[PDB]
This record gives structure tokens, C-alpha cells and sequence, in this order.
């Protein structure tokens, strides 16, 4: 009679809390997704044995199609858990997956765990200072979608950072790297000229976070634009204006130029 | 030989990340604040069990004056652990620390935790939609802060959601409820009378967060003014434009008034 959605964090098997693992551990059915993000740390081998059960993985259209012929009925005379990468309900469409639960008689509950949203912090960026999100899509046939550009041109207008999320193939595991997202920001300033992404923005890229060993660059855009920051998942952020507490951080952690100390606070 | 910055969680002790426990069981030395935030669903006791451990809470002035002197000496010969309520790195200063360890030739090691920040995907508002951040504090003396205000001012003319901390005086055992924050705001209002914040302003209030029955509610001011939203910590939020599943959500979940569904495109 209850579904649980159960965050696993953000890099490996290992971010789950301790409450997700245990309430995981006593549900009758676990379901997972993983096209939303994918675990980079970990399979879904070493997920299963961590939580002792066996997965089934449902794909976009199982959940956002057929969550209630899925994962619901079993909900109903059951205890069952809903795996996602992350924090439960981050991803725009989750939430109205709790509605669904709702229709049909089912309690739900979530258990949070790490997302990138909050993460992020470690570059050393004020939360508070963020301002809208979005994602850098990789443009095809006769569309190119350029809104993520205006996005950091409004945030960074009022002095607000601005997140950036990095296309992804779940399915064809193929992964837009922060190098690919700076050259498509660079087309994009081609076109409109605005001024806003170019070879001297100075921008903070961040890999792989959630790991003992994360990668967190910055660093001007013709001095990263060509860097190995890793394996993916990598995540663009385009800081606003800087207090000189998060240029310091940058610097002394994340290798920025001494630079940046003049330039951009 | 090192220093670890462990977060734990929304709520109990509990929302420890799996990584996290198993880094703090093995630490020499376990050091911990809980001033920045309240986890209402545990103890210091509980947390000490779990991970087996004696755990040195520290004040905020041991913290932002003596921070290099209590913690870093000993993580030069030990391996030291430095808890925190949610996320480590998030609404605190605590980012500034790493600098500190650096500077005391110590490495430093980040483990993430749910936080509020993310949390707030609970409330159905889509997460990207969310702009600039601020904090409701309680006026002091003569002096009555108010820059939230114009926080939540520029971010709903961009159609943005916007995160509205509550303050707190841990000593004085002193948390901020959303009906504090909005007999503030409403008092700035009509200082400011920028028509930002009325009794017909839409807001959501999400309270303990990350135990299993949050308080989630959403309506008008002049409602949810005068309820109860049960023990703190509060967060305060004021949406934007709302798209039409945000509405759903938060009538079917939040019991807001089936009129906010009529969304105004
Ligand atoms: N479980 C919870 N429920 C509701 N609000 C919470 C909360 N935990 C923190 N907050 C809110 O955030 C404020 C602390 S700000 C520090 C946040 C912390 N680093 C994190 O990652 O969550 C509180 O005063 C309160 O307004
Ligand atoms: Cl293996
Ligand atoms: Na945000």
C-alpha cells in the first residue's frame, strides 16, 4: 500500500542515505530509472548487491507512459521502492508521477538523497546566488535551440550564476561534454553577439561530483575549451559577477588564474 | 592526514549518505556544528551511535574564529571528520573552510547530503525554475533588513520561483516559522508597497523536510498566515509564473485552492 521514492544520489552506490538503503532493503519490488542520469560510479550490478534485491529498470516511456500499469498495482498490496539517480521529484516530470500515485489509492513517500543542485556548492559558488537553470541541448536537423543562452545572459544581467546541464543519450550512453558545450556556446555568441559566452567568459566546470575525487576547473573559456576534465557527467556553470570569497575558493581549489581576482569581482 | 566535510541530511540522523557513515566510523576525531540548520528528527546522541563515535560539537565562533586551531591541527596526524546538518557547502560559509585546511597543508574531502535546496523538489515547482535565493531575517534593534524583498521583486518579474531561508538563533534555540517570515514581508510591503508580497500573494510552505510527513501547503497569504505548520525548520517559498502540472501538484498535494489551476498564461 506504499511507494517509496527513494533517491540514490548523485556518483556511486554509495550515495543513497542510510534511510533509502534501509527502507529499499524491506520493499517487496524496487523499480529504477536511469535516462534521467546515469550512475558513472557504479552499475546496476553493484547497486542490486548493495541493496539486496533485484531491479527492474524502466525505461522513459515504461514511467512516463505506463507508471501506473507498471509500478502502481504492485504499490497497492505492496511496498514498493522507485530508484532515482539523484534527489526524488528533481527531474521536471517526477513530481506528477506522485499524483498518479495519489489516483490511484496509493501513499507515497520521499526519501531524498545528494543532487547537483545543491552539489555544486563545492566549486565554491553561492547557492544563493544561482539563477535559472537549464540545458545545453545539442542541436539537429533544422533545430537549433539557443534559449540556455538567453538564460545566462538574464542571470548573469543581475549578477546571478547560472547552471548548466549537459545533454544526454541515456539509452545510446553518450555524454555532452563541458569541451562540446563551450564550442556550441561559442556558435550560439557567433549568431547572436550578445556578448555573453566568449573566449574570455570565465566559466566553472565540475566532474563527476558525488566522487572522493571530483574534477572542479576554472578557468577562461580559451584556456578550458580543449582541458580533459574526465569522464562524464560534466556540468558547465557560468558564474556572475564574483565575491571575492568565491573567486579566492576558485583559485585556491579549483586552480582558477590569479586573474580572476581583478577580473571578474 | 585528512579532513573530511560530511553532510547529514534533511531531518535524522539517518539521511547520512552510505558513504558518509562508513567515512565517519573509520575517522580518529569526529567534530560537528549545528548552528547553520535544525535536524528536528534526531539527537546528537543518536548520531553519535550510529556512527560510534563521540562527536565535539562546535560553536560558530569555535568554527569561523578557531577552526584551524581545534580542527586542523589534529588532521594533520588524524583522519578528521567535520559534520554538519544538510549539505555541507550549502547557505553556509563553510566552503571558505577548505581554504583554511588548505593553507594548514591538510586535503580536504567533500560527502554530500540531502539539503533543503534540492528538497524543495517535494513542493511539485519545477527545480530549474527557481532564481536567486535569499534569507528572512529577523530585524535587530533599529535595524530591519529587507533585501529579500527585492529578492523575490526580480525574480517574479523574470516568472521565477523564489527559495526563502529562514533565519535562526541556534543558541537562543530560536527558528524562524513561515509565519514570522511572512508577517515580515508583509510589513516590508508596506514600507516598499511594491506590490510583491499581499494577502493575495501566493505562497508554499515546507516544513522538516526529509522525515517521512513533511507539512507541505500552498495558498494565499492571508490563509496560511495564522496556521500551523507544525515544529520548525520552515522554508518559505513565493512562486513565480506557475506552469500547469506545478498547479496540479500543488492542489493535489499541497491542498492549495483549485483557482490557482486556472493559471493566468
Ligand atoms: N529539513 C528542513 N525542512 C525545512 N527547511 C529546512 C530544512 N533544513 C533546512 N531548512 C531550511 O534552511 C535553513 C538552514 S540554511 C543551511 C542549509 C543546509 N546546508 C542544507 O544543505 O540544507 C533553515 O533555517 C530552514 O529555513
Ligand atoms: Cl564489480
Ligand atoms: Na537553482
Amino acid at each position: 500500500m506504499v511507494l517509496y521514492f527513494i533517491g540514490l544520489g548523485l556518483y556511486d552506490e554509495r550515495d543513497i542515505t542510510v534511510k533509502g538503503l534501509e527502507i529499499a532493503k524491506k520493499c517487496d519490488y524496487v523499480f529504477a530509472e536511469f535516462y534521467t542520469s546515469l550512475m558513472a560510479g557504479t552499475t546496476l550490478g553493484r547497486i542490486q548487491k548493495l541493496i539486496g534485491k533485484e531491479i527492474r529498470v524502466l525505461s522513459r516511456e515504461d514511467v512516463e507512459r505506463n507508471f501506473e500499469n507498471i509500478v502502481l498495482p504492485l504499490a497497492k498490496e505492496n511496498d514498493v521502492a522507485f530508484l532515482t539517480p539523484g534527489d526524488p521529484l528533481v527531474a521536471t516530470t517526477h513530481a506528477e508521477l506522485r499524483i498518479r500515485a495519489k489516483r490511484a489509492g496509493v501513499e507515497s513517500y520521499v526519501i531524498h538523497a545528494p543532487s547537483i543542485y545543491s552539489a555544486v556548492g563545492i566549486t565554491g559558488l553561492h547557492i544563493y546566488k544561482f539563477g535559472k537553470s537549464a540545458t545545453v541541448a545539442y542541436p539537429e536537423g533544422n533545430w537549433f535551440p539557443t534559449s540556455y543562452y538567453d538564460v545566462i545572459k538574464e542571470n548573469a544581467e543581475r549578477g546571478l550564476h547560472t547552471l548548466l546541464f549537459l545533454d544526454i543519450k541515456a539509452e545510446k550512453r553518450m555524454y555532452m561534454t563541458a569541451n562540446e558545450a563551450m564550442e556550441l556556446l561559442l556558435k550560439v555568441e557567433d549568431m547572436k553577439k550578445g556578448g555573453v559566452f566568449t573566449d574570455d567568459t570565465l566559466v566553472v566546470v565540475l566532474a563527476r561530483a558525488g566522487s572522493l575525487n571530483p574534477t572542479i576547473r576554472a578557468g577562461y573559456v580559451k584556456d578550458l575549451i580543449r582541458e580533459d576534465f574526465g569522464d562524464p557527467p560534466h556540468i558547465l556553470i557560468v558564474p556572475g559577477k564574483l565575491h571575492i570569497v568565491e573567486a579566492e575558493y576558485l583559485v585556491e581549489i579549483a586552480g582558477a588564474p590569479r586573474e580572476i581576482l581583478r577580473v571578474n569581482v
